[PDB]
């Protein structure tokens, strides 16, 4: 029995329609089939689901670790059993091929079950401390309301990656997904929670654009944390709302990034082309760790951009329900032109065109580029579409000048057949993460998640996790007069 | 020998005169008179200083843990040499009592301890992974540049909580003082770190106008990090332009909060008053740990009211120099303005005035308010002088509504015999720190230092000094081929 009345959104505790009056039409990227309609969200709405969320909260954390923890496990149940229904609802309202949405569902699966051992984790400490009869304590409690914003592209494992540990370790959420997925944004992931027994009122969903409900979803004074995934200019909105608004909070801050491709000259060059084509064409580009510009040192280039090119033109565009689909179709309209836009500006540049897809429909082909400068739009600017551009190093200095050129490093690859020589490269790599001999697409359960400069704010994951979605209470309890010198 | 020319600011590895062309005067708030006069800053000094950081740092990272550790060990030496010396400025500059400005300094001696040993204690590490023939390495190393602004408040120590920390660990360190304290700004620390032995260029100190250059230090884009200190109206704009800005860094915010100090009904009275006493005076009460709101439960409220008020004639305004003095001068005549217009404005508010001390020239001797409601400004608004609202609580319950109804939690103190009540009453509270029949102003090395709310992002001292001051960096290294669908 799949899942039906998706249009109604948790709010305060139960399921009911918003009270904007506003519709929103949820459609298939690819056919243009309407999915259903929901009634918006309300900026009372909001209010009320903060509020509801802040109520419930302290018996949420007042259970004990190993009830919170069965309704996560619980949760992982549900995956296994709504696995087809899961993953057919990523293909249809996100655009996403079927063999995406069944990575998504499996990085969604994993980091509801890494969560589920997070309660028995976490704990507090006791310090010693000079002042005779002080005992200085620290206690490790949830924060309390953590708001969550989701992207488009992975809509469900990013809100998943939030919440799910969030309300593992006693927090409480609410969540705005992108217009664009308001049923893997959380919808569904709150009906997935409410079959796994989460109490009333802990998850809810706040459908709405966030143009216009999203200031008051960070402004607001109920949340004591705001973690969000997306564009850098939004990303800078909301930072500047939370960090500089009437009510400060914390923020957890993923923007897009600017990944490099780095090929040095004794690179495998096999390995190194499988892994830029699948490390791009995985999702059409739509994601933040896909690689942006490919940067092959000179010895290779030639070599390297004809075995890509090769590649690039085997890839099927088409239909995303069948499991050889390589290439889905564009999320939405104005993406789709945002493309095409950067497509025709690659060509006004001087970037040499390697291959032109067609575009048909929604449906946008791979389009390659060569001969490519670091001051380039289509080196430059984050690309969530199947545009790639190629780069030309000299030297591996020059290679490593061209990588860091970029505003934003969130992650990155750096291929070489000598192991010590692609690390120190990736030493010296200003981005968070990155992935030696490999594609620089991976996320795994206990590792550190995160950009540095314009791409990140804080880490995800693992023990990363535990400290990200608790706060820590400096409690001194003195047991004896203190002398005060006045 | 003592320190001379010290209007000689560090710059791109040069003690050299500011390019701003404006020249500020460092004056005694007690007497008036002149410690010295500064050559500004211009934003040129300010762009030479974090290009020079930027260059001079990694090979200051790349030193091993022990080298880095004995320049803090050597400052330490220092501390204890200059001792008196460096007391005796933070008198004169910032309008300290003695007895706070020993404070002060035993405080500074202790973080630039505890920094020596976190070089040592900086790991990465070796995860499992999933992914066969993949090994995942997660590395820890220091963010680059760091940028410091510190308040006049408590310039030594709370410059030196960032800066030794952060030298520690490999960044290079940026200062911008507060304009009325340069020299115990950092001037101060910048010669204490040169004597220890710390490269130049590693530490350079920026003295300009907040409002001319403040944009461009937090907007540069070489710093990794910024940590404030200071009130939440300039909080907010320096968390406005690093979040928001151009060029996006992480910020360390400590923002003055109103801090909610609670004597329940069956608390010691004598330790209560004593330590409202000693939390809310220590230095004139300019700390963001000081008591803002006294909330007491209405059967002890009485009793309590006399006793702080016979206890607060007794405390003696006078020149900061003695040993004996409890308050001193208030730092700066624009403070000193806004502190008797929320004296005046309490009046209006209709608060029961218990103590109406003088104000003489810079010198504000303790005024107390009672009968105070929460919606009053001087309960809502954190004050930083020697002025203190009463507050009255029917019930525990009431007490804690009180507490929790600011919109900044920094520190908080609950009095109370029964101890297992009163660290019940602490979880409640939504502050970072609570000290239960004890003062709220405490600060330890070991311990965590923060705020929450309107009142604080990040964490200082310890392991968190730690976390604060790296950066860490996921790497995973593929040693058999992977494949891909
Ligand atoms: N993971 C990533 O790094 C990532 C993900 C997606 C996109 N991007 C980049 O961003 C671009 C796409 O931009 P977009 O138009 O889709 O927006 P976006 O920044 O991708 O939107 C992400 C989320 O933020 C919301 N949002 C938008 N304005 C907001 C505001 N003022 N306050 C709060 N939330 C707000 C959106 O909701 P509404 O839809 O209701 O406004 C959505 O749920 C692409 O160029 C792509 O490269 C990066
Ligand atoms: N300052 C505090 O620690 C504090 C704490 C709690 C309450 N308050 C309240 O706030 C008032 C006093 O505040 P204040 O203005 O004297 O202290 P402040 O300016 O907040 O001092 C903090 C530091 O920030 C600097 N600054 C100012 N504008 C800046 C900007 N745009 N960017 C970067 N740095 C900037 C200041 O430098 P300059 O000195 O060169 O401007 C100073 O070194 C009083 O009403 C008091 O009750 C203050």
């Amino acid at each position: 029995s799949r899942y039906t009345d998706l249009g109604l959104q948790p709010l305060a505790g139960e399921w009911r329609h918003g009270r904007a009056g506003r519709r929103l039409k949820v459609s298939n990227p690819f056919d243009g089939s309407l999915l259903l309609e929901i009634e918006q969200a309300d900026r009372d709405d909001l209010d009320a689901a903060y509020a509801k969320a802040a109520e419930v909260q302290p018996a949420w954390a007042a259970l004990g670790p190993s009830a919170r923890a069965a309704v996560l496990y619980k949760a992982v149940e549900v995956f296994d059993r709504r696995h087809e229904e899961i993953v057919d609802w990523i293909i249809r309202e996100s655009g996403s091929t079927r063999l995406k949405a069944e990575i998504e569902w499996g990085a969604a699966r994993a980091i509801t079950l890494e969560s589920a051992s997070f309660p028995a984790r976490v704990h507090g400490r006791i310090v010693e401390s000079d002042v005779p009869g002080k005992e200085s304590r620290v206690y490790r409690s949830a924060i309390g309301v953590v708001g969550v914003i989701s992207p488009w592209n992975f809509p469900l494992h990013l809100t998943q990656r939030s919440i799910a540990p969030a309300l593992a370790l006693g927090n409480a959420v609410v969540v705005k997904p992108a217009s664009d997925t308001p049923v893997c944004g959380g919808l569904l992931l709150a009906r997935i929670f409410e079959e796994a027994g989460l109490p009333a009122g802990l998850f809810s969903v706040v459908v709405g654009p966030g143009s216009e409900i999203g200031d008051a979803f960070v402004e607001h004074p109920v949340p004591g944390l705001v973690t969000f995934t997306g564009s850098t200019p939004v990303g800078r909105n909301i930072g500047r709302i939370a960090s500089g608004g009437a009510h400060l909070k914390h923020v957890a801050l993923e923007l897009g990034g600017n990944s490099p491709f780095v090929v040095l000259g004794d690179a495998d060059l096999e390995q190194a082309v499988s892994a830029a084509v699948f490390g791009k064409f995985l999702h059409q580009g739509q994601i933040c760790m896909a690689i942006n510009r490919i940067i092959v040192e000179d010895s290779l280039y030639d070599a390297f951009a004809a075995r890509f090119v090769e590649r690039v033109k085997g890839l099927r565009v088409g239909d995303p329900q069948r499991a050889d689909t390589a290439v889905g179709p564009i999320v939405n309209a104005r993406q789709l032109e945002g493309l095409l836009e950067k497509i025709r500006l690659a060509r006004q540049e001087g970037a040499k065109p390697l291959y032109e897809g067609g575009v048909d429909g929604q449906l946008l082909a791979p389009h390659v580029f060569g001969e490519v400068t670091a001051t380039m739009e289509i080196a430059r600017d984050e690309i969530f579409g199947p545009l790639v551009g190629l780069l030309r190093a000299r030297d591996e200095a020059h290679a490593l000048e061209l990588a860091n050129a970029s505003e934003y490093g969130l992650s990155s690859a750096v291929f070489s057949r000598d192991l010590e020589r692609a690390v120190r490269f990736a030493r010296q790599l200003r981005a968070g993460m990155t992935h030696v001999n490999d594609i620089p697409v991976n996320d795994e359960a206990n590792a550190p998640f995160g950009g540095e400069k314009n791409s990140g704010l804080g880490r995800f994951n693992g023990d990363w996790a535990i400290e990200e979605f608790t706060t820590d209470h400096w409690i001194s309890v003195q047991h004896a007069p203190r002398q005060y010198p006045f």
